[PDB]
RNA sequence: UAUUUAUUUU
């Protein structure tokens, strides 16, 4: 039984096509296969796809070098995309109200146990990108992330400005 | 005004 070969490159420039994807890390080794989160339902594309090699030496060794690919749009990480959490996908959380001094590691002790957390973090640059100052759980079940900001997140009354606001990505210019 | 914008796939 296999399935760790199933790297998976997440962040994927939403202006290259699957060809280039795989075109691009052909210069790397003996690439056995690749694979690319597709739907034919709505066809909207998520961006990130996946590579499979024959041993997981080129496959970890290439991760070093994919593991922090930056590009004039955005930067593209490989990772070792578990086989299956039982209906994982994206579980991804909207925590604002948060100080600077946010520790990401509080809010991924906060989070995780409430569930294990796959990725925690705050958006808040003042030199590589921009002062926000809010917060992030990327779950590993969206259900338990639902239940969980359900039981965390407060309100927003007229009458204050941000009481702790945890929810789902709504929408940023669009 | 909310993450590198979307780490889980004919």
């Amino acid at each position: 039984m296999d399935s760790k070969t199933n790297l998976i490159v997440n962040y994927l420039p939403q202006n290259m096509t699957q060809d280039e994807f795989k075109s691009l890390f052909g210069s790397i080794g003996d690439i056995e296969s690749c694979k690319l989160v597709r739907d034919k339902i709505t066809g909207q594309s998520l961006g990130y796809g996946f590579v499979n090699y024959s041993d997981p030496n080129d496959a970890d060794k290439a991760i070093n070098t994919l593991n922090g690919l930056k590009l004039q749009t955005k930067t593209i990480k490989v990772s070792y995309a578990r086989p299956s959490s039982a209906s994982i996908r994206d579980a991804n959380l909207y925590v604002s109200g948060l100080p600077k001094t946010m520790s990401q590691k509080e809010m991924e002790q906060l989070f995780s146990q409430y569930g294990r957390i796959i990725t925690s973090r705050i958006l808040l640059d003042q030199a590589t990108g921009v002062s926000r100052g809010v917060g992030f759980i990327r779950f590993d079940k969206r259900i338990e992330a639902e239940e969980a900001i359900k039981g965390l997140n407060g309100q927003k009354p007229l009458g204050a400005a941000e009481p702790i606001t945890v929810k789902f990505a709504n929408n940023p210019s669009q």
